[PDB]
């Protein structure tokens, strides 16, 4: 089916998480997960993203699909040019979604091949590391946001480390971080959820 | 065919790097490229791999691919039980290579499915973070090491920050990170590569 | 097959490790992986072994299996002399090698039974416990020897102990020990790694 | 025949020399020597290079070429389509390797053509003007190195100048250019090549 | 066509640029697009350049281009003599005229190809590092015309380095170069546009 | 026609103005104005332009156009394949020219769509705030220039503001800037034009 | 037959002793000594030698050898065109190879003839007499490297003068020649073995 407000949703993570992180290529497979036309799905992607990432992996579904289908016909089985081009003759809706289920197989796979393939830019999250807390905002649920967006970009939850202790120090309001920096070294998130939880 | 080297060498990437680092799975899909069967790519990661993550895959495997069996005989293939068991009831090897190729793109989908579902331990890169450079080691091919590694498993290069410059100062030997703190706040890999490059 | 070479370090392991280590009967059942003859596995023993140990397991392969062909012949299989024997009458070579599946299954569990039964002398490994590491040899790799081969003897990495602490320390170089028993007690793996990583 | 490791080789050199040096045209133009597809021999650079680059190049060909096609048949070869697409209908490797020997020259010049239109970058040499020789390196050899890969990017031998002559110097180790800054001014190889030959 | 005036410049640049300057080859393969003969094109050459080299380099055309011709004839085109002389009997103008297309491709490549072999001197560029700026003639025009013509024989616009810095300085007039040393070091071309914008 | 100088006119402009300003696309329209080809048109631009952006442009062409070909036959034109390509099978020029005046307002239409869609770099036009007025250059013909072009760019002359006026004032020479800064605050066109005038 | 790196090794030799040195002659006549054709002998030649001096030595040996051809035919050869050409009209490889013996004679005297003309630049060698022994290096060794080589260039190893000795004694490292100009004068090649035998 048609997804249009998570497919944004995806995009703007996209450009703040990149094609790269865990979280990205996991909702498309989730997306993958139908049976319907790479078509509509390039012709989505290429709508969020940026028209030479899209026609290139689309190119690449050429060639190694087109390799895939020498093999197919090795194997004999008459097909790959009108599906296994997006649109070949008379893809147009429903006959493209004359699909054989094992056709379906190989587009959703190399679908998804593609979109692995190109690499992301490769700096879309140095807000992450960056400015720090809103000064009114609460710490212990900004370091929430901190660590569950590691995982996001990082991959794991376990990247969590002095580094991260002090990107939230830093990242604490001057308040917090001025209690935490004369509270104590090897401070852990015992000692400041438990120091800087007020207002004043 | 056949990959014993470079899958023991994944094995070991995979207890070091995860098997959620780009690598890992970039490696999977690679050796993915044969029309080959998943009962032997199983056998083999079970090899590698530890039982309960596999079975697990593997009935996953069952759950959603006869899901996509129910799928597929809506669109009416007349296939799944056999082949799409991993093992049906005379895939003893060739028997198993009678794959239709589009039952092959179907198998490899599930397959890398599959691995790429079941989650690793969680923590197995922390020696990165870890003891320092050697003391007799090199620092910038240390340095080198620890970028290079640090983007397969961080799944980019743009990590580096001061908390990585920080991180490979730890890491350098007394020699050279007794001399860098000393030397600058601020300091660059220029600064580095510079001044720790003797032995004495 | 003829394994030759693996024999023989099996055998220097035996003389290292003794009869008992997992690593020596892990050894001896991944050999008896192979459709074989005990007569070829014994003389081979044999070989490697000292005579009584084998004549012994042997004798008391002919008792239990004879037992056990008691049994057989109560369930009527006809058989238990020529080859449940080692070899009966006729047994060279391949004559031996009519083995029934199922009566080669019988041998060879008969004959990791007698292996299993012999006590090893007793005090094969007192070098690991022994003099120390080579003064110019580096400590960490000397460490790292103790406790791979402490598992292979204890059964399990899992020895580690204070016990061991004191081991490597007596067993580190005077220079490397003399540093550590001033550096502290209560002193880990990261200390020692930390500390004598030099040459001077 | 396919190249695969000097094609490798090329491209490192690409990317440090960039597909303007001397150097890479030449390699490739020696590689164009032999009789053969244009179509692997971009698919071969498209895997080395970077997509955009090479599918623009080929578009250049199938616009150019195509008008070197109207005027073929202006003099009526009654040709250009197939072979001169790259691979047409049937260009399946030797369907394509039907080449005609004046077609093969018009594929071959299209080919380099097309490789010899696009700009590189435009930095990928930085490191030759930048930071050193390395200290325990022996100083005539980095200088023999530094002058080879100037005439390699800069096309010619003749670009040694007192320029080269204080790159040189700030590239040479601290102890050989705290030597020769006080050695003296208007100082030429053989000074160099004097002064600094020892370790100490 | 006959080209005269661009040719004249083309030589002129060749004394200046050398015939390994971007440029110049440039401007070879952009007079090479028109159909002609390879005959006066060389004619013209060896007019503008200096006998040797283009014998030379048309002698290595009889070589490799006959060595063509065995292949042509292995492939048998029934050709290679006369118009691959550059004039073989008739080639009296039209005579000649009556290439190939494909033999025009042949011809070209080859014209091109010789035209790439032969080395230049080596030093025709050298008034660019030489004197200076005129000291009556605008600075930052002189700067500009050091740049282009730097990217002319350099092959890039990004030579630009303290190296060019001190070009320029030099290179300045008297009064300007007078007030840049005194200025700073690490001065940029802002500093410079900036400051010697007068007459006096 | 074919316009050749105001094409190169308007490149220029498009790297100093960028394919933003009103200028640019109100000279693209004007150009638009006459029956001809999108074909010649965007090989022309691809020609001044680079590559991609046309590329994508025709390929959005392709894709925009073949939906509203879509439309056409659901109101039945029976048309959109050969002109609606840019070339589909034998639009050699004129053939092409076989334009449908309707199809020429469709195809008019989608070029002009096009190139308006695709976001130029960003930055052409630093130099409007960037470095100064000439010293020796008149100084209200200088401003006359800022607020022409400033209109060229900005889309309006009504971007004057104290802004524009210390953008004059640094651009001023430092005679007629050191005038009118200790001249007055809220100082006005007038202010200058009376000043400055003069050469001393 | 066809030798590679021994002709590469010789001309190495030619650019550094010259193509008058006994050494490169010798070699010359050494590989002269299979009945072959001079043809690709001489593209041999050319391809290690520079054009001019091969083009001419073969056009030398067109105008003596048919000169030898008058004296020939007034003996009555009845020959001297095709092979004594080099190649004449189908000297294609074994064509040629139809050589008389006495015809291989004429053309293998001629070949060395012509290469024995020809006379060198006049300065390969310079090195030889130039800058010094490294001063790590072994000094004997470097002064045997002496001898040999100035047998090979000067044509015998009676060269061996107090020139030569103090060519060695500069060439010696500054702590040898420093130990030998104070040792003596008249010192001969067993003083310098004596003295300056070590490391330090």
């Amino acid at each position: 089916g048609f997804d249009f407000a998570v497919i944004k949703e995806l995009k703007t993570a996209a450009s703040q998480y990149g094609a790269t992180a865990p979280y990205t290529l996991a909702i498309v497979e989730s997306v993958a997960d139908n049976w319907l036309t790479p078509t509509d799905w390039n012709t989505l992607v290429r709508a969020v993203l940026s028209g030479g990432d899209h026609l290139l992996w689309k190119s690449e579904f050429f060639e190694n699909c087109r390799d895939t289908a020498k093999r197919n016909q090795q194997a004999g089985n008459g097909w790959d040019f009108d599906m296994l081009t997006g649109s070949g003759n008379y893809s147009s809706t429903d006959a493209q979604m004359q699909y054989d289920p094992g056709l379906f197989a190989q587009i959703q796979a190399a679908a998804t091949k593609a979109w692995r393939k190109l690499p992301v830019k490769g700096d879309p999250g140095a807000s992450l590391t960056g400015v720090k807390q809103g000064p009114d905002e609460p710490f212990a649920d900004f370091v929430h946001r901190l660590i569950t967006t590691a995982g996001r970009i990082f991959g794991s939850a376990e990247a969590g480390v002095d580094y991260v202790k002090q990107l939230a120090y830093e990242n604490a309001n001057p308040a917090c971080q001025a209690a935490i920096r004369p509270y104590r070294k090897k401070t852990d998130l015992t000692g400041y959820i438990r120091l800087c939880s007020d207002i004043g």
